[PDB]
């Protein structure tokens, strides 16, 4: 059967997890940081996701790469909101 | 043609590496520990697959979510064998 | 409507990125070092694509693997070109 698709990251010794979930067009988030699971602020458009982070000191930056046809957007969490990113590809 | 789909983690000195490939439905594990690659414990259903994993000191876990319709179901590798974790897509 | 699929991995404090697209059977990358996105050197079939990386020290160390019908050829990134890794999916 038709079936979401996802991408994870995790950090930290806790850990903090984050999955994303492309369905029907589009990317929702998922958070756990120790006590449960619960819903993210990420809310993009995409068919197809990959998500990548690393930290500086204990400061988090997330990179979700969301792609819909031959275009894919950067977005990116670096402790203040969502930004969009500089990536370009010419697809 | 018709692709399966992977998806890949790696911890540690060795490095130590699993491939996580999601056949028809099925997922299965190819394992990299220094010497050759074996196939895994890990076999659950699923259409799509993504991995995230972390080390508390020496101690591994991996996190594989499997999803299949709207269901993604995590397994949990914490050095004693799969179990299903606690993650939901809704609340 | 048909997307490319994409998967990401990334290193360091910079950080360094690579972001590599499967599209219509074939796999690309681009490559940030936190100065503006470039094409990389990786150009192989596929068409899923995952990846994992580790450093030694500065130096990365990454795993692509590429998917073309039940076919999964890894490609290894070890300071000195991409090469054709040990990985198969059966014994
Ligand atoms: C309950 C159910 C529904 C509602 C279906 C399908 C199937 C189905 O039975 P199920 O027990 O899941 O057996 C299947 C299993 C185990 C796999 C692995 C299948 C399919 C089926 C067959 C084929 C299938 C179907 C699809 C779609 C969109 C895809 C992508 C799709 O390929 P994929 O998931 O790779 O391969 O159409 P749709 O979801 O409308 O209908 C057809
Ligand atoms: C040998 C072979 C088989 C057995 C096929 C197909 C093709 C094929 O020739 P190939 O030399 O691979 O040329 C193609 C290349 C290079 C690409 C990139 C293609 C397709 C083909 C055509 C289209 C195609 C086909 C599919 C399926 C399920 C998909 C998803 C699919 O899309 P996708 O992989 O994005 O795009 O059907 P199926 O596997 O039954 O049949 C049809
Ligand atoms: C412009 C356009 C083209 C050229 C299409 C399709 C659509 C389409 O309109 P769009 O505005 O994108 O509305 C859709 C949206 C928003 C979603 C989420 C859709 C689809 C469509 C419909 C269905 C669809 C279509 C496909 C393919 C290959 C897939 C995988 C596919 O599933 P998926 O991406 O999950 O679901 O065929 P193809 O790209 O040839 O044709 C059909
Ligand atoms: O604390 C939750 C949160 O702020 O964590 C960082 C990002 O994953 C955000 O989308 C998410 O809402
Ligand atoms: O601060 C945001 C940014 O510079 O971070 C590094 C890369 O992800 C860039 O594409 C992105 O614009
Ligand atoms: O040594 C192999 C193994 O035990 O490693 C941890 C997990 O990847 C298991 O599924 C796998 O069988
Ligand atoms: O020990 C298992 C567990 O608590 O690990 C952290 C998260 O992966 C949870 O969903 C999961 O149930
Ligand atoms: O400096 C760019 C580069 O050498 O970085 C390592 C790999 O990502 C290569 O494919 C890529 O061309
Ligand atoms: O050649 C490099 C290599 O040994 O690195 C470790 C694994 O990725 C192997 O499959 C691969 O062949
Ligand atoms: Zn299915
Ligand atoms: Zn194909
Ligand atoms: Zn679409």
């Amino acid at each position: 059967m038709k079936s979401v698709q996802t991408a994870a990251t995790s950090w930290g010794t806790v850990p903090s997890i984050r999955v994303y979930t492309a369905n029907n067009g589009k990317i929702t988030e998922r958070c756990w940081d120790g006590k449960g699971w619960y819903t993210g602020a990420f809310n993009e458009p995409g068919d197809n996701v990959s998500v990548t982070s690393w930290l500086v000191g204990s400061a988090i930056h997330i990179r979700v790469y969301a792609s819909t046809g031959t275009t894919t957007t950067e977005w990116c969490w670096d402790g203040n909101g969502w930004t969009k990113g500089a990536y370009t590809a010419t697809n």
